[PDB]
């Protein structure tokens, strides 16, 4: 998250925190949120060999008794998900247990388009620059949602699939590390954090989750 502030600790429960595993080289790093006891949403983008979730944080460099290290059984990316186009970036984590509900472990599930102008929230552990390392701690920041053209110099955005985030006028936005984290809008889940550009110049490109919602629950009912 570039711009943003702190996160009052915990206060964003669905949060998650995913390492993202690869046979051929280190971790790299993801966010997400849990939208039932034993599922998370992410970006597809995010698969890997294994991956595992951190549920609880808020300094994810310091241990605590809110933390709940979580094994994921099984990786549900978007059969049509395209690594050409982006288009359908967007993962089902099946966790192996159901995660404790807590104070600092709660899921946010999402109902069945919010208008350009209106001002979101995403939130992540991300880079805080093009320089900078992931944040230790969770990170938030306010970014206004656009009107489609805005994010036509990605080639293959398109409207009713996908969310065109961040005033170009400022450098708040969501960047690398924050892939998979929610966008919420008065308080509910509208979008997750997809791609944008290396310099990270707003906007940026968030799948518009409403569009899958169906999907989700087909997965959702079969597992
Ligand atoms: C860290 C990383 C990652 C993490 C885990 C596994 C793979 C990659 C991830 O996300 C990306 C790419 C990306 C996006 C889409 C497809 C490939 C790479 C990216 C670049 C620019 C953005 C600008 C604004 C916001 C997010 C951005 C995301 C990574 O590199
Ligand atoms: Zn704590």
């Amino acid at each position: 998250i570039i711009g943003g502030t702190e996160s009052k600790p915990h206060s964003r429960p669905y949060m998650a925190y995913l390492e993202i595993v690869t046979s051929n080289g280190p971790s790299k790093f993801c966010g997400g949120f849990l939208i039932r006891r034993n599922f998370v949403l992410t970006a597809a983008h995010c698969a890997g060999r294994s991956i595992t979730v951190t549920l609880g944080a808020h300094n994810i460099t310091e241990e605590e008794d809110t933390w709940q290290k979580l094994e994921v059984i099984k990786q549900f990316r978007h059969p049509k998900y395209n690594t050409s186009t982006l288009h359908h970036d967007i993962m089902l984590l099946k966790l192996k247990e159901k995660a404790s509900l807590t104070l600092a472990v709660g899921t946010l599930p999402f109902p069945s388009f919010v208008p350009p102008g209106r001002m979101c929230r995403v939130a992540g552990w991300g880079r805080t620059g093009v320089l900078k390392p992931g944040s230790d701690t969770l990170q938030e920041v306010k970014l206004r949602l656009m009107d489609p053209q805005a994010c036509s110099h990605f080639r293959d955005f398109d409207h009713n699939l996908q969310l065109c985030v961040g005033n170009p006028r400022k450098t708040k936005s969501a960047f690398k590390g924050d892939s998979g984290g929610p966008l919420l809008c008065a308080g509910v889940a509208q979008g997750i954090v997809s791609y944008g550009r290396s310099d990270a110049k707003p906007p940026a490109v968030f799948t518009r989750i409403s569009h899958y919602r169906p999907w989700i629950n087909q997965i959702l009912q079969a597992n």
